[PDB]
């Protein structure tokens, strides 16, 4: 990075324009691609973090991302762009950076997915054990659900502490818990069928509805919102009210 115009002509410009040229159009396209990585990094480190909370009705708050469609889709063409660059010949430098970047992106996805799925399971089972009688009548898994409530609240508070979902996913302890919690919640549903049959009896049309969607229907948590997307498969022709 240290000489004078004399020295660059010292190497013959026309004779070595082959080499200098390969580097020149290379370098201009490298400016293009380095921009393509810079600005995407600037945006992707500074992402939106807006989340929708179920409610504050206890000490903790439980939340979901209602923008996650944008996350997923823009992620998809992100990795498309990154592979598109890497496959091309003139992409020498980025390998050290880009792979790490892609790795994080790839990894964060499946962690998020597992997490949100477990949330849905929990988001079905909360109103079940609010009622007194059913909680009394089967104490064992009710206390098992007290345990999962403790662990789940701990996960939520760790996420609250982080303030950013990417370090939140980077935690390693989380990954062990999530699928075991999933399996246990399947066991809890396999306890709850015995009440589902009676609840189905109390109103006819639920016979033409499956189990987990019936749980979702029964965990309204709201007058308008929860059932507004399900009128179709419970009556003939009505869709909005």
């Amino acid at each position: 990075d240290q000489f004078y115009i004399e020295e660059i002509m010292g190497a013959k410009l026309l004779d070595f324009r082959e080499d200098i040229e390969d580097i020149t159009e290379s370098a201009d396209k490298q400016l293009k691609i380095r921009t393509g990585l810079d600005e995407i990094n600037l945006y992707w480190n500074d992402m939106q973090f807006q989340f929708g909370i179920w409610g504050k009705r206890d000490v903790p708050c439980m939340l979901n991302g209602l923008i996650v469609g944008t996350i997923l889709e823009r992620l998809e063409e992100d990795q498309l762009q990154l592979s598109t660059f890497n496959s091309q010949r003139h992409v020498t430098p980025f390998k050290a950076e880009v792979e790490n970047l892609i790795r994080t992106f790839s990894d964060v996805n499946d962690t998020l997915d597992m997490w949100v799925k477990v949330q849905k399971l929990w988001t079905s089972l909360e109103p079940v054990f609010t009622g007194g009688d059913i909680a009394r009548q089967m104490p064992l898994q009710a206390k098992q659900f007290q345990g999962i409530d403790k662990n789940w609240m701990k996960i939520m508070e760790k996420a609250v502490e982080t303030k950013k979902v990417i370090p939140c996913c980077q935690n390693d302890m989380l990954k062990d818990f999530l699928p075991d919690l999933n399996r246990k919640l399947e066991d809890c549903q396999k306890m709850l069928e015995a009440y589902l049959e009676g609840k189905r009896k109390k109103f006819p049309r639920f016979y033409f509805v499956s189990n987990p969607t019936l749980l979702k229907i029964l965990s309204q948590g709201s007058e308008p919102t929860s059932i507004q997307e399900d009128f179709e498969k419970l009556f003939d022709a009505i869709t909005k009210v």
